[PDB]
């Protein structure tokens, strides 16, 4: 047996890849789902969840579904015009990592977890949450609780088409079995500057989220 | 108001196809081939839920056939043969020519006289959703008083178009389906290659109509 | 006696071989490879039951693995290329391969270190089933500790061979196993084909090896 | 509507072609099998049943499996000895279809049946029973019962393999689902004479088989 | 305690009497019935049976039924031509026995026996099987895998009547509940010399039989 | 057809003979008489199984009577002095005069005027299986406008000549009836002697046929 | 307190037996032979029930054996030759014996050294009950160190005597037993007969006794 750690999973193929790579291994792992509230049809979430349990057992320690509506919320809709208006960019999505990272912060302390994975594997332009300039400030902010945030599937597949056939290799589908967030497609491409200046605007109401959590305080940041 | 048949696997465009009609207030029977090298299929069952939950008894059945042995005929049996000639996998190809012949069979016997699927014009490179192809099966399909119409079609420039119509029906824009394990195992076909693929293949599937029928045991 | 795993399929062929290693007191765990392209395998299920009806405790368990992912990166998706170079539809000898691979991670990880088939001498045309192919698996198997014998090859020298001794067991004669739907696919390979074909596709075997080791 | 036929059915390929090449025609066909006591592993015919119920639903009008023990001992095995040595063959697996065509008589009489069918193919014609001298008198044995005796797959068969590949066709398994005669490769080749004069000698007895079933007679020949 | 033997049972009234009297002497006997395959009308046995339980308890160990099948035909049936133009005489019910004695070499060593039994009686010596030459010849046999064979109803059994009027002593009906060979009345009497020379001609195939039963060897004789 | 009776014991004979008649499309009613002395007669409902399997409601049913009152009354009451008489135990004689009495109530109360049994040509020691005998029970039978026939008597020259019948049927060949305790309990007796029984019980018989009807 | 056995069919003498014993302490098994010639016998269980409502555990058990086999032997089997030798019907004399042969086996096989029965001094016109029987049959079963007791024998001078003594317990004055069909099918024997008739089938009885423990198959 090894300590578990926990995979933020969302049913796509590149996480659900990262949380097989590490059971293969025989790291144990807690796959974690944040609901944020505006994501439809994730029914099919748990016939992948099903397919990891077949192909890995005892491995597969848990599945938690969060709710992190409220914290998404905070962070990302309640100054939804001024966010919009100053970055000229809607950031919904990235303020929704933020929410999951003060969330797994609560989570990892409640439940004896040093190690966090996510599934970053190729280059995916669409997802400015895997770009070194958020990843590192992820990381950071991780990192003051610590935290180890890992990528253990980083360029282990060159292409999608590389994540879709190793996990048919492992008996497991190859689709997206994800919900789909309202937000999708939904925003223009932000500067990594724009994608920083955000994080750095937000991270105080996610850190002061994190303190609530935990039982410290009430009072805004 | 008589049902139609669509050919359906669980993804978007044949989702999508089906769901229209049935927005027409035309009942669809949904038929799903399996070939036999299908993996990964439980997931159909889930589209099919979304499906039956939004339109109800215009979901007049689902039927699941067996066409691994036309499948085979067509496109495995002289597989060595088909790819020294075409220089190119056209198994899929094949599979559709299976599919169409098992439907004269099926149309036949359960009076149904429209079959409808999901191809789209964002798909054009796969060979058995290209107009030549299409054409062909449609005067195929004629020759046994049989429509064939393809819904979605002229619409779907994009995936894109077909998942917000499908968000829209309250349903998933996901594409439900099994993989062929032929999935990514082929280079794209010339539009000559594939006419001249289905015409050599033609009288092979005419006679697996005739022997479903009852009329023939002989070989082509 | 430890265990020893057969490559099982339901054939005459795989069945004496699982049988006569039984009845010399050695358990044998049945190991059935789906590769995702075998119609009517239905009737397997009645071959294990002859076979846990004649030899209870020694069959040990019997697994049905998908490897469908295996042998569509091996025999599929370069399908084109392998029949235009080799000129020969070398599948069935690729889902050969595919079992080996996956037969390493099963016996790494279910501690057996000896796996068995039923190739005969009487199914020489076919390529998984040739001297240069067996003597390659052999050594790709002993590169991972395994012993891969074939105990009722030299034996085999018809399949009345096989079928005589299991009536006398009490078992059907029959093949009573799936069939692909690459059956009656394919003209018959020469040797250096063959040994080619194992050669080219051997690195993306070891590669599935470690893949599924982590 | 439809009047059914019977097929003489052992869940061999070739029966199992005749029987559903009538079924696709639209003719019910009554599945008939004969159990002459010597046959072994007779449970996976059972699978094959259950695949042409699920292909044809009513088509299959019934499955009859008859004791035909007596009259294949009384015609082929209480006069072994005299048999083999008069004739120097093994011929005992006429004398089985001998006994098949007598209860046939007295099942088609009974149960108001006229056609009779079949799998006997081209590329059999070693085994005596499917020998074209042994058919014609069948056929005319049967006939003198106004029976019509068919063969709906005889041309067809050049091969197994043309069997095989229609059945497959059909969503049917290719294999011969049928039990096992002990007298399997018991017997050497046969000729076309001793075949006949075989026939002719028990015929008599076959006749006699035929009245004491429709209770006429209980005398020997 | 005492030791169980064994005895070959067919529902006989003689093998009844043999297993009966073994029991009241309080030795517990394993009741062995070898099916060849081409026997019928076996359903009866089972009335013996119960009625030898009803009577004996716990002293019947167990009933075992064969599949001796394959033996059968590899020893009697598969040759037969051959073997009925050499000797002039159909003795596969000789063949049967030898049959029996090859499955019981597996069964007595793999069970942990040492003795068994039958029902030959002096009033059957018509029978091949129950010929002083043949017991002879199986005595030796049986002893050359340190088995002991005993025949415990014979130097009583001067006629039918005795063994019946024993049997209803013991509160057990006289017939013989026991299914009937196909091969029965299918032969006439074979001299002694015929006996000896056909058991010793397919004594090979039988202890080739043993070996493969036993697991040391798949190469025919 | 009108439905027979057949004196029915699960002898090969018997069998037989309602076999025939139900071959014919004669509806047999299968009627056992029980004289008291039977042993081991639980065998009889696997015959029955068997014949019920091959005619279906061509058999019409199974009546079981106790007749060992009449029985006790021609046979064994007197048995001191039917010994000394007639030197010979005429125990299953008197057993079959008492079938016959019970036979004419029988078939007066359901409708019957056709019995038959399985006497043979074979058994002809048997002294109710006599030429004589079965004479006397025609005659006595038809007094009652009672139709006895045997239908297998003059075809069964052996046991052979049934059994084999039987096995065509898909029918054992066995008699699996009960057994008398009065079995091997008697020497052959004349023609004379059979003929005088008759007679001299016969008036006992008439009465008791008298008393079952009222 | 040690069981002993009684032959019991029901009949008054032979309940009165066993209750009395049973009225000292001594537990009973029952025991019943069934010849195979008997008939209406269900009644017995009512007269069962009466005596283990009356006496409780006393009665350890009820055997209801089948003794056909050895009562053909020894009394039907030569019925021609028995009756033309002794000019009279003896099989339940021979009954008796058969009774006695089994019940050698049953006590050694059962641990039981006593055995009782119901024979009566108001009974002796029946063969089985007179003192010159009873007296051979207690030295057949002290060969085989059983005792063999009748112990209603002396106090039973009538019908009545027995009657009243079981109505005293709360027993039904009844014989509630089964009737053999050899009933009133025999005229009464000398004591010469009875005892000849003994020792003519005695041989065959040990023998009997023999083949029931395993000794002997062969004949007398
Ligand atoms: N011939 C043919 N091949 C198809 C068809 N649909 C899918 N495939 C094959 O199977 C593969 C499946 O990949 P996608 O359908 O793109 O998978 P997806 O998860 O829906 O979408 P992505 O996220 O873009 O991979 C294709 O790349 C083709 O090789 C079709 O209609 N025809
Ligand atoms: N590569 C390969 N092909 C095989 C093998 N066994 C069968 N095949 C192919 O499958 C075809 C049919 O197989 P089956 O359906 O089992 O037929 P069969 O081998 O002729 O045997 P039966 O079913 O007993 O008549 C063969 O003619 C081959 O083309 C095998 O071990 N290896
Ligand atoms: N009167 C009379 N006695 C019979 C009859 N059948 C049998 N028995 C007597 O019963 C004895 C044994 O009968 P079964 O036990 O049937 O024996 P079996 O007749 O020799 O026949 P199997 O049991 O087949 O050997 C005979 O030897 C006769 O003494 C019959 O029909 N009439
Ligand atoms: N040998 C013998 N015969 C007996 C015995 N008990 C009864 N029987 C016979 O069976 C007949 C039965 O008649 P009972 O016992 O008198 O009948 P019951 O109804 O108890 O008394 P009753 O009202 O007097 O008739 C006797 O007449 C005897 O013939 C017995 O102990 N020994």
């Amino acid at each position: 047996s090894v300590k578990p750690q926990l995979v933020m999973f969302t049913g796509g193929r590149d996480s659900t890849l990262a949380a097989c790579y590490l059971m293969l291994q025989g790291i144990p792992v807690h796959l974690w789902s944040g609901n944020s509230g505006c994501s439809l049809h994730r029914g099919i979430l748990s016939h992948r969840v099903e397919e990891m349990k077949n192909r890995f057992g005892d491995l597969v320690v848990g599945h938690t579904v969060a709710d992190i509506s409220g914290a998404f919320r905070s962070i990302a809709i309640e100054a939804l015009e001024q966010d919009i208006l100053k970055y000229r960019k809607n950031l919904v999505l990235l303020g929704e990592k933020l929410a999951i990272h003060a969330h797994l912060v609560d989570f990892c302390r409640r439940n004896d977890i040093n190690t966090i994975n996510d599934g970053i594997t190729h280059y995916q332009m669409e997802f400015p949450e895997q770009r070194l300039v958020a990843k590192t400030f992820l990381m950071e902010m991780m990192a003051q609780y610590d935290i180890n945030y890992q990528s253990p599937v980083y360029e282990f597949a060159q292409s999608a088409d590389d994540v879709k056939y190793r996990l048919l290799q492992l008996g497991i589908s190859t689709k997206s079995l994800e919900g789909i967030s309202i937000f999708a497609d939904s925003f223009s491409t932000p500067s990594d500057d724009v994608v920083l200046a955000y994080l750095r605007e937000k991270a105080p109401l996610a850190h002061n989220i994190v303190n609530f959590l935990a039982g410290e305080t009430l009072n805004p940041p």
